[PDB]
């Protein structure tokens, strides 16, 4: 499965603010998420599937904000030119992350305005290298499935693709 993701990884969800996403699949969580059109504005989405994709090559990417996302090398992540790369493509070519710098500030500024509402006028916005990464071998991966733009933002405020 190319587009899972750890275990732990945070998933910022409306309702309940991060939880990881093994914890959601393996609940089953009934929860929105905040994704991202092409025009650039945030929306959120409710889970639609959720998948427990058993293990698979994990590897622990470092990034420059001191956050860190373990998935495989091919999982898509959102960069400063709204492409969805593999984020390994993304430590290779050392091309920079598009993610918002204050979670909490970003989420009461959507909740106050209608949505979908400009990802850039939502909170600042920060531009952060993968600096380095190494293999964790093969571990327990999971996937969620939504029903428009296949993306969300991560705890650390990183888009994630799916």
């Amino acid at each position: 499965c190319p587009g899972c993701l750890s275990f732990g990884t945070e998933i910022l969800t409306v309702e309940y603010g991060p939880l990881p996403i093994g914890k959601i699949v393996s609940e089953e969580i009934n929860c929105s998420v905040y994704s991202v059109d092409p025009e650039g504005r945030v929306y959120t989405q409710a889970i639609a599937q959720w998948h427990d994709r058993g293990e698979q090559e994990v590897l622990e990417y470092e990034l420059e904000d001191g956050s860190v996302i373990r998935a495989a090398s091919d999982h898509r992540f959102l960069t400063t030119d709204y492409q969805l790369l593999a984020i390994e493509e993304i430590f290779a070519r050392q091309l920079d992350l598009l993610t918002l710098e204050n979670i909490k500030q970003t989420e009461e500024a959507l909740d106050n305005h209608r949505l979908p509402f400009p990802l850039l006028d939502a909170g600042t916005i920060k531009m952060v290298k993968v600096i380095g990464r190494r293999s964790l071998g093969v571990q327990r991966i999971f996937d969620i499935g939504l029903p428009q733009d296949h993306n969300f933002l991560l705890a650390n405020g990183a888009i994630a693709a799916n």
